[PDB]
């Protein structure tokens, strides 16, 4: 279970910050008190447990000194046993309280940035930050009609009877385009200092729970079985990249860690190729210092990077700031880049960029800085900040390119992609 | 020869199969079992057809009697000889027409029960049948070496490059020193045994190989094909053997019914041709399959559960030995691919006992790994003639109105072969292109990874 850091709840100022954030997200602030109470009883079990373990050795040391002195102890033995009984009792309580606490926390979101719009309904509540290109342009055929006329996409029963609903085959020029986008995307981020990262597409349940919200198991994740422990297919490379930092500790990050995640993603989603179960994606993932609001600076760079990508492709768009009621729990702020689809006549999400601050990193225990011990200055456990953002969701981007670059003869290939597909200038309609 | 169940029913055909089994050091007695299970099966179909006709005769006879106002009759009881005759497939319509309405109605019901019992027998005879067919191989090509054991029985056909040079570090050591491959507990505690993370230059190399491989086949007239990575059980059973389910395939669930992850793009490409009928294939269908592959497998990244692969898949005419010509071109394409990368190798003709059931003949290309001191398989190409096509029912020839029970149904031929198994090729390149400073990028890949000439040790 991925939830917010308990430390912030343990003083009045932080509890007030969380209650305010809850109200601004249209969530329950009264939850903060319930979490504080559950935690207070939990801490009490831990206080008694540590004190009783201490007294177990007083019981042992005493027998050790007495039987050394050859003395007729029988109480000290019984007291060791009973204290060990009490510790076992305290552990069962302690475990129940952790589960109740973490359960309550499922409805506590990350602390909202001060710039998040306050609204419940995305339809009207998102705030438009910037726009690019002719976002009122009109065109003849939608992406579905285009890919059909190209003869290069099959979403018919020949496919769906093999692979189930929303499965597809790509062929020909559209596969060339897909691979052009993967390679160009990778190079685009390499040039901006990202390290390529190719993850496993499976994660164990244990680890998936640390990086995924519990509603994602329900609605989004396929389960894979056979070889060893049960696993889940990844819905994004952000999952395995976040999980790769579990139990790490970065004393300093003068430079952030920047990864260009490359994978196939799988989503249960519980037409054409815009919303499908299986898709390639290139993702930006950043791990940085939690200090001086550095993470906020990287969020601006990441959305800017995605914009520059779409500018290079010549795709018109708007960037929106996602309202408080629609943000997922992990995100303190989220930008979506919504491309304009001129045949369809709609803005459609191609990219989202999120600052999750320490939400994931505290769940995976990715620590930062110096330890509580030794140095008198450190009182709080610090954790790295983590951000993630799409660079290119390949099928969605192909759909957008198809509508924007169509002609009577086919789909013109965006200039920058041509050298990544054998110099091809256009893929042509079958007819 | 057209291998389908029809070949088993012909005496000369049954002998061709028995011989092929013996040449494979496999069981020829299976053939008698398939014949016998099939005979029981055909009997259920003969009875079902007879009884279906008699049910329509019953209905028509009741209709004519009702129209004539014939009395319904004294009893519904069916004569024992009538029951014996439909149980034996010898009940004639003219005898059924002697019965009264009450009897005709009872007989209709009884024949309907008979048809339902026969459909369950039919099914259970098909399962008992194919379970016995599980063990029969494709008819061997005449050029297949006859031996049981690969290590001595394969024939080296052809070699390229310096296959005796040695090198210092194996691919595992190289990828460790690059700092670009993680297979430690940080990864395996996340994703299980044999999982890996690739970083930096090795991802760039991986993508360079995918893109170059695709282009290589596009230039040779292959059509790129990006499949779903899932197949329903139903469909997976038509393109895989039962031993692949147990030993090789991950099961996926959540959305809909259970599916299996693909172990090769050959699987969904074959499956995609199910029920098709190509009347003429003047040119063959050539596909460049591009996918991630998943194998349950029941060091480094040579043998891993998850890997990218580019494959060749051909559907062609079953006539004039055309598929034998395509097998030659396919192995030659894989060879030119490895020559273009500067990798030494040998090509081996796989022996009869080591061939999997679908293949009538198989070439493997085993690349020389100079630090490991060994040939390791990078590529297999095989001609499966009509074995998968018969299972997926991909027919060939005229498809016209008015054709009755076709003495010989023809099916397409299918072939498949690796162009590039990406992780295995990367291991091979690392051994063959290592220097003191890192790994030199093969000339042809450089334009596919930003002109990078070398990836350096950490
Ligand atoms: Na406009």
């Amino acid at each position: 279970m991925m939830v917010l850091d308990i430390q912030l709840f343990r003083d009045e100022t932080g509890a007030n910050i969380i209650r305010e954030s809850q109200r601004r997200r249209f969530a329950d602030p009264d939850i903060v008190d319930a979490i504080i109470e559950a935690d207070k009883k939990w801490r009490r079990t831990q206080f008694l447990t540590e004190a009783s373990k201490k007294l177990i050795n007083i019981c042992s040391k005493a027998v050790g000194a007495k039987k050394k002195a050859k003395e007729a102890v029988l109480q000290l033995k019984q007291l060791s046993k009973d204290l060990s009984d009490q510790v076992a009792g305290l552990a069962k309580e302690a475990q129940q309280l952790e589960e109740e606490r973490d359960k309550l926390m499922l409805n506590v979101g990350n602390i909202l940035h001060e710039s998040v719009p306050i609204a419940q309904d995305e339809e009207t509540g998102n705030t438009v930050v910037r726009t690019f290109g002719n976002t009122t342009k009109r065109a003849k055929l939608n992406h579905v009609s285009i890919m059909e006329r190209l003869g290069m996409m099959d979403t018919s029963k020949a496919v769906t009877s093999m692979a189930g609903g929303r499965s597809y085959v790509l062929k020909g020029g559209l596969v060339q385009l897909q691979v052009a986008l993967v390679s160009y995307s990778l190079d685009f981020l390499v040039k901006r200092g990202y390290t390529p990262f190719y993850p496993p597409f499976f994660l164990n349940r244990d680890v998936m729970g640390e990086v995924a919200q519990l509603s994602q198991f329900d609605e989004e994740l396929y389960q894979v079985s056979g070889d060893g422990d049960k696993k889940y297919l990844i819905a994004t490379s952000e999952m395995p990249i976040a999980a790769y930092h579990r139990g790490r500790w970065f004393t300093e990050l003068k430079e952030p860690l920047k990864y260009a995640g490359m994978s196939t993603c799988f989503r249960k989603e519980a037409l054409g190729i815009f919303r499908v179960h299986q898709f390639d994606k290139i993702e930006q993932f950043v791990v940085c210092s939690p200090r001086q609001e550095e993470s906020w600076r990287h969020l601006e760079d990441m959305i800017t990077t995605s914009e520059e990508f779409n500018k290079s492709l010549g795709l018109p768009y708007r960037v929106v700031n996602i309202c408080s009621g629609a943000l997922n729990n992990a995100a303190a702020k989220k930008y979506d880049l919504e491309a304009w689809f001129p045949a369809s006549g709609a803005f459609r999400e191609l990219v989202s960029c999120s600052n999750c601050t320490d939400y994931q990193s505290q769940s995976v225990n990715c620590r930062y800085g110096p330890n509580l011990r030794g140095t008198a200055a450190q009182n709080v456990k610090e954790y790295c900040h983590m951000l993630n953002g799409t660079l290119c969701a390949i099928t969605r981007t192909m759909c957008c390119i198809c509508e924007n670059y169509q002609t009577e003869e086919g789909v013109v290939i965006p200039d920058v992609l041509r050298p990544y597909m054998m110099g091809i200038e256009m893929i042509r309609f079958e007819n």
